[PDB]
């Protein structure tokens, strides 16, 4: 008998992991200016625990990233199944946390489907996207990280599509699932999992993004002291399909965003009741009448998360309590 | 001799804190033990959810503390604990009088088990009644701590233990009715600025803006349609922004609008010299200012100044 | 078809939740004072959730916590399991994360066992004890609590009994579960459960204390720069079955520490090392050669943890590798 | 005119950044962009994993810095991870010279990949050449954070991100080469102790006890057999002790021991006035120093005094 490794895939989409700058030791840089291939080389310990394959899907910013390049993920990914082991997906910081919640609610394959970008560019002192890109293909060979949907690996930790979040600006341990904690933790090259998540995920969904060609438009609007109704009344103008709402505390909104919100509720715009607060859920029977005004909260899902299980719901469904009912299961 | 005790007067606005109901002398009667600390007065400013605060509140208690800071030992504010964060701020900027000024709400309503309100409000007393708080900005009492009014912030959406300094920490821990204090914010506050709000009836326009994957360019541009005389950016990492929103956004800072990049992400300075430079596009960087907080900042910068330089200057230094 | 409320039995055993003081605003007070019956007077809605008996096993400071009080809880435990629905067990907040474990480990009964205390006595204003007790309540009480071990209750969240610990020495927000994190949160008498611990507990496995009459012998040293070893000598010399080092950073070890512990190994002394840094594992390979010396690396399980599940590994063998095992299962 | 640069030295002593093997010079020669911010030489003091770190090593290091001060304009020290925090404070209150002394270590050794420890260097040198840094005490810089001596602890076994100063705060980020400082330590540091060490060449004895349920007095009663100077308890929750922990403390504190209650629990004070009557037993309260921390100060405490309560007034200004 011969030991034979885990063919892994790359799926490369741009980010600071593949940012570079004049000058090891200065901040600016150009984002999702490095090719997969140089990724893959500065990382020559990767042939000890997997066959690469690396695939350019887009090199752009994760500021950038929308509809169309989530789109091309799952199918993608979906597709090829097949051909491989596992998929790593080297991605911008930015907008991760969406992405990964896309894909965690949109991938059918039964392989591991593991997220990972970098703080700091390729280009800098102590860059951290190498040893992340290592331990991205470590969690994505590892048979135990089956069946816990998509996942993000960063800063040595193992973390679960839906929690996960950006906490800090710069900070290369900026990643964390804020409510309900990492999956698991990498040291040496191996898991010790002692979590999974409950909600549904992956093949256990109804979402099927095979042949959609775009998403149904979800919009978020911000409360403050003396907020703008004109950002809400934009949207609605537009004919937007959703509007989440990053309310204060437990999801309140100001007054006017409220008014408009309501009259858009019972025109049959979608409307989701989130927080600018960074963690804990967004509750019912709080200071909001959702059943009343034809509302649906978040729990858990912050703005942009929302915003995701939201446009899926709206493939299936514009029935705020059936999107309610969504929002308690995935 | 005889012993002595200080002034302390409550203006009460609303929140859960009164559940925006109840009036500030039932509040005060029901911690009976506030006589052992301080000789409390009350008054009702307003009595709303802090979801409702705004421009004509926030103005209302800057003139009336500046007013009547002659008149008593220190001040302690009833208010939602929704918007407290952007409150404590504008006051922290504003407020002239250099007398403890002590923010104060609850989590929890009055008549709920285990209600935070009452040792809430009479550690905001003791706060205000400690010398030692003197001179240290506007201040946030909450769950046994005193945090600074700039990097206080509502970090859970029910926990009584949701307020926190996020980026540098507290000043100190309350414990049997003392603080130990060991630190003090360095940006400017209070009688140190050149805000001056004693003449405004209004405050200069600044709305905020969201990014996200996909992000639609409507909102900002419908501020900007308006007239908006500032736009905050809650970006995404590093305050960057959605291409669209970057579009609409480089347009408006050359037009009129002052623009401020800051992040969604709760923790951590939205820099300069990353990825976007803000000189070429006239743009302010917020530093550890999150877009609330970074609206009250850009607002009083514009009743100085429409220069984008010494908006940032104003960034730096307050 | 009438409504009936689960049957719920509060064992107490002290702590600040039955503490007092002469005096609402000030701190001083004296710990496990009042009895049960006042405790579940001072919350008149627990008839709202439940029946609930009381039944005072002891009335101490968890201070003085001990094995007989745990060998106490836990056959009473599994000898009244069918007598009830649920059990609160009132308790000290200072050794909770021990008493958790201990029971999560030995616990044959099916229903939730839901621990919970109070940071500030019940003589304080604004005293966290009367929802505490009702919340802890309201989780022994959910048909969806079965099954995830034995449970702490505090500050509106439900923590699993192996990764729950004391954060704060005031705070009433002390215990997270900081590795892992929460199991599910409270609001308005509900919880979204979404995790569930995965190391093996209660029926699961093999520690059986039914005939117990006392624990083996374990204690813990400390390291810090200069570090004595007459403690280590002292627990060796007095016959002790296992020692757990509080070691700095991963597990390391002052060297005058580390050759007593060392020479006890070799004697048939098992010897654990932890860490006394609050987050994160002691990591097999690593700084120390565990498999030469015959040490246990203790993974997630800070000092006072290891010493439990060290003293419970003892009643079953002496081997180190099958006590890491043990520490890799449990 | 000429530009010129600060002169930071190096006080190597080991640790993973050296991994306590590769020399000095190999540290330095490895960041060679230490050069656009310093002119910077090297010294090796020793070269130990600082699990083994003493009360020897600790007496060179602050002659050494008391005796160079003159000869450069701030110091560096290399240094394993695992007791960094009890060096720091040890030199925060024993170090005399006012210019910067900033600590610095590595969670990953050089060799791995994405190792930290150049960043980390370069981020120490920046801090030891900004003029912004001096009388802020000594400190301690990683992860691109400037936290105090007297705060910062190791939360994590493993993370990178591990230093945090876990009750007040860090004092500023890193950015750009760039410090933004947002505080300040209040407690005295450095030349506003009394505490002198120029002349010793041993600290008195203390050591640390740790409290859990079922606890031994065994440890307790080793360290008072051997004559200890000082025990620091590892109490639970807020301080408190096992009961035969307890009793042997309570004897020590009238037997020429002192005693110092602190906690195993990772934040916050150990307080007076909560379950234990301090001035009854004769014990000292630890406030937010942590074991380890308690243990330096006590040490240095008790080359002033075995006075219980004047170790509580040093407990409560240093
Ligand atoms: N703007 C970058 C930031 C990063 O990757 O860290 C991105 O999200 O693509
Ligand atoms: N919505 C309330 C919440 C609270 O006070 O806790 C307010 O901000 O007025
Ligand atoms: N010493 C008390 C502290 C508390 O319960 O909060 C105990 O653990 O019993
Ligand atoms: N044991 C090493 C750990 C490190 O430096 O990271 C030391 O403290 O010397």
């Amino acid at each position: 008998h011969h030991h034979h490794l885990p063919n892994i895939t790359i799926l490369a989409t741009g980010g600071t992991i593949a940012g570079g700058g004049d000058s090891a030791t200065k901040s600016n840089y150009t984002v999702g200016k490095v090719g997969v291939e140089n990724l893959v080389n500065a990382v020559p310990q990767l042939k000890d625990i997997a066959n690469v394959k690396g695939e350019q899907v887009v090199n752009i910013g994760s500021q950038d990233m929308n509809d169309n390049v989530w789109l091309t993920l799952a199918k993608k990914i979906n597709t090829d199944c097949d051909k491989t082991d596992g998929f790593v997906i080297t991605h911008g910081t930015d907008t991760m946390e969406e992405t990964a919640y896309f894909l965690d609610l949109t991938v059918k394959c039964d392989k591991p489907v593991v997220m990972v970008g970098a703080m700091r560019p390729s280009t800098s002192m102590s860059a951290d996207g190498p040893f992340n890109l290592y331990n991205a293909v470590v969690t994505a060979a590892d048979k135990a990280s089956a069946n816990r949907g998509v996942l993000v690996v960063m800063n040595d930790t193992v973390l679960d599509g839906r929690d996960v979040t950006k906490t800090n600006t710069t900070d290369v341990a900026t990643f964390k699932s804020v409510n309900y904690g990492p999956l698991g933790y990498i040291h040496n090259g191996k898991i010790d999992y002692q979590r999974t998540p409950a909600r549904k995920h992956t093949s256990d969904t109804p979402f099927d993004v095979s042949k959609l060609n775009e998403l149904p438009k979800v919009g978020i609007v911000y409360n403050y002291a003396n907020a703008s109704d004109l950002p809400a009344k934009a949207l609605v103008d537009a004919g937007y399909d959703g509007i989440v709402s990053a309310g204060v505390g437990n999801g309140n909104l100001y007054k006017s965003v409220f008014d408009t919100l309501a009259t858009a509720a019972k025109t049959g715009t979608a409307v989701v009741r989130s927080s600018r607060v960074p963690t804990g859920a967004t509750t019912q029977d709080a200071e909001v009448d959702d059943a009343k005004y034809g509302f649906v909260a978040s729990g858990t899902l912050n703005p942009q998360k929302a915003r995701v299980l939201l446009q899926l719901a709206l493939t299936q469904t514009k029935d705020p309590q059936q999107i309610q009912q969504i929002f308690n299961q995935y």
